[PDB]
């Protein structure tokens, strides 16, 4: 069918997030200024950044210089945990918008659940900036299922997505099931599992069958799942074009089950003490 070879957007409780995004996590400012313009030319329309990454300024510059109308880009940033108290929260959002050279972001996330600031205060501030017209959609990041349920319950506005580490080596069964019940999506980071993916023999085998790399296989395995969005880090023009070409093909049912078997109890890469929650077991 005509639309099955094209990138989809993912219904994310009303947010419609493009299934593949340009993630600026792990990217320097200079890397962003070089590569993001090319990404946008090539056809990327979802850009993901955060206060803590320190590259919002360059994201803003790159988008502005691209000549892509603002309304055509889906732009996400994240509130850093140091900015969680109400007044710091509101101020940090205005500051992000100055760096991003726009009056609104499409999506604003709480970056991590771990904080002394009450959840309802953070969720309250998310809703405030949404109502102010500074944020179109609100969401969360690295929340466990208990916190997802709590966020959905406390928030007047729907929670669009939970952005979490997700790759073949980390099982997200419980998180996905909760997301789908609550109507939110899951946004994946670390699809490549810090280099494990290109070295995986099973993924290279499946990739071979389709004329695709192990990397494209992992990206496809994510993007082929219902309600899953994937962020890619492309620090060179070559990975850029490769990562984008994942709507060409589909994995068989058996290929999907096999990639799912790669999950390991020690597969999680990102686990900062204090910020990370008690992950679902």
């Amino acid at each position: 069918l005509y639309f099955q070879s094209m990138m989809h957007a993912v219904s994310s409780n009303g947010a419609n997030i493009p299934a593949l995004g340009f993630g600026t996590f792990r990217m320097s400012g200079a890397e962003v200024l070089r590569i993001l313009p090319q990404a946008l030319k090539l056809g990327f329309r979802h850009v993901d950044t955060a206060q803590i990454y320190g590259n919002e300024a360059e994201v803003g510059e790159a988008i502005q210089k691209s000549g892509i109308p603002r309304a055509d880009v889906f732009l996400t940033t994240k509130v850093w945990v140091d900015n969680y108290r109400h007044d710091a929260f509101i101020a940090s959002v205005d500051e992000s918008l100055r760096k991003l050279r726009t009056d609104h972001v499409d999506l604003l996330l709480l970056h991590w659940p771990g904080s002394d600031v009450p959840m309802a205060e953070r969720i309250g501030a998310l809703n405030e900036v949404r109502n102010a017209g500074k944020v179109r959609h609100i969401g969360i990041s690295n929340f466990n299922t208990t916190q997802m349920e709590e966020a959905a319950r406390l928030s007047d506005a729907p929670i669009a997505t939970n952005q979490v580490e997700y790759h073949p080596y980390l099982d997200q069964t419980k998180v996905l099931q909760t997301a789908r019940r609550l109507g939110m999506s899951l946004t994946s980071y670390y699809a490549m599992a810090n280099g494990k993916v290109p070295a995986d023999p099973l993924l290279t085998e499946i990739g071979g069958r389709h004329g695709k790399t192990a990397a494209q296989v992992a990206l496809r395995w994510l993007v082929q799942q219902q309600d899953v969005i994937v962020l890619s880090k492309t620090a060179t023009e070559a990975r850029l074009k490769e990562n984008f070409a994942i709507f060409d093909f589909a994995l068989t049912r058996e290929e999907m089950a096999a990639v799912r078997e790669l999950a390991r109890p020690n597969g999680r890469i990102v686990n900062p003490q204090g910020l990370a929650p008690e992950w679902d077991a």
